[PDB]
């Protein structure tokens, strides 16, 4: 494997709770960028926040812990993640 291939993976996450009207999408993108992760995030209508995050595993695991807190005024009730088949992204975007 290349070093990037060896040292990186991807996860898929859903985040439940009070996650609307608190700029959750933007906060995930900003946090991900600070952790040098790529992927995407959206707010499912009437539902959970959903994201894919790819990059180094330490960063991934810092993100998954942070998702229990979220941005100010967020009230997260659950974070459900799994590692997935790797997908290629050049940046982290809101969707
Ligand atoms: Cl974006």
């Amino acid at each position: 494997m290349t070093q990037k291939e060896k040292n990186e993976t991807c996860i898929h996450v859903t985040v439940s709770g009070k996650v609307q009207g608190v700029f959750f999408r933007e906060s995930v993108r900003k946090k991900a960028e600070e952790l040098q992760l790529t992927g995407w995030v959206k707010n499912l209508s009437h539902g959970d926040v959903e994201l894919v995050a790819c990059g180094e595993r330490d960063s991934i695991m810092i993100l998954t812990e942070w998702l229990w807190e979220g941005p100010p005024q967020a009230a997260v009730s659950n974070v459900n993640w799994e590692e997935i088949v790797v997908e290629d992204y050049s940046d982290f975007r809101v969707r």
